[PDB]
């Protein structure tokens, strides 16, 4: 086998020889997932990070979210604009607000799959402070990311509804015990998802003023004081209590557990407990 012919012709040939040497599996959600920098990835997504790490210039007033494939961003990437942009577009004026006029996908762009569909996209041209979206690998940003000083915020969902993300998204497109043991091994797309979560998690406590982590579940708890820690992390200035409820107040226009068998749960809760061990991030 070898990788297909997708998108730019001129990028194909930079990226083909590279693809094909490397380590490759069964897909699951695809025909081949293969192994660059430590991460199982499909061939879109692949094509896509070996552009965005030749061409991505980034900015030191940039803000990164990262989170893992497949889950839903829509209001995350609302929740965070609408915080970044609240003069600009003021969470008043809510039916000229651009997070009604457009989809929150346009507006805070997913990198990789910007760079796989339009190589050429020239990101220099959206307005700064840039607001995107990547579920790239701490260790392999574009080094001008990495050497920049914007901000990164990981927002980290539990793993067994990482799994189960890609296990709907594919579904929907081979046995859901065999997905999970593949997950738990690591050689699966978007894996080992220790990697991508402990990567940024060790980043978020040895550099506390570029990377952020949040966990989905804290954000959907306790909304407005996770949001106001995102502010506090973003910003310089004062934030008030009611800016952040009617912040989360236009957003909110905008798990596991009723899908996997306990049996499965548990296999996944015995790889989080070996992997992060002693990290100490803890699952709820």
């Amino acid at each position: 086998s070898v990788p297909a012919y997708l998108g730019d012709e001129d990028l194909t040939q930079e990226t083909r020889a590279l693809i094909s040497s490397l380590p490759k599996e069964k897909g699951w959600l695809v025909s081949e997932i293969y192994e660059f920098q430590g991460l199982w990835h499909t061939q879109a997504i692949l094509q896509g990070i070996l552009i965005c790490q030749k061409r991505f210039e980034a900015k030191d007033s940039d803000i990164i979210l990262v989170t893992n494939p497949k889950s839903g961003t829509t209001w995350l990437k609302a929740l965070v604009f609408a915080l970044l942009n609240r003069h600009k577009f003021p969470v008043s004026s809510s039916g000229n607000h651009p997070l009604l006029v457009t989809n929150p996908h346009l507006l805070v762009p997913f990198l990789e799959g910007v760079y796989y569909e339009s190589p050429d996209f020239d990101f220099s041209s959206l307005p700064s402070p840039r607001l995107m979206n990547t579920h790239i690998s701490h260790l392999s940003l574009p080094e001008s990311v990495k050497s920049s000083s914007c901000k990164i915020v990981y927002c980290c969902r539990n793993p067994k509804d990482m799994f189960v993300s890609l296990w709907h998204f594919g579904k929907k497109l081979y046995p859901i015990e065999k997905a999970v043991e593949a997950f738990c091994e690591g050689k699966f797309i978007g894996g080992p998802f220790w990697d991508h979560i402990l990567e940024y998690w060790y980043a978020s406590r040895e550099n506390p003023n570029k990377v952020l982590f949040v966990t989905y579940e804290e954000l959907k708890k306790q909304t407005e004081v996770e949001m106001k820690r995102i502010a506090e992390f973003l910003e310089c200035g004062f934030i008030e209590e009611e800016e952040v409820r009617e912040i989360v107040k236009l957003c909110s226009f905008e798990g596991w557990r009723d899908t996997l068998s306990e049996s499965l749960a548990e296999e996944i809760d015995r790889t989080i407990e070996e992997k992060f061990k002693g990290s100490g991030l803890k699952f709820s």
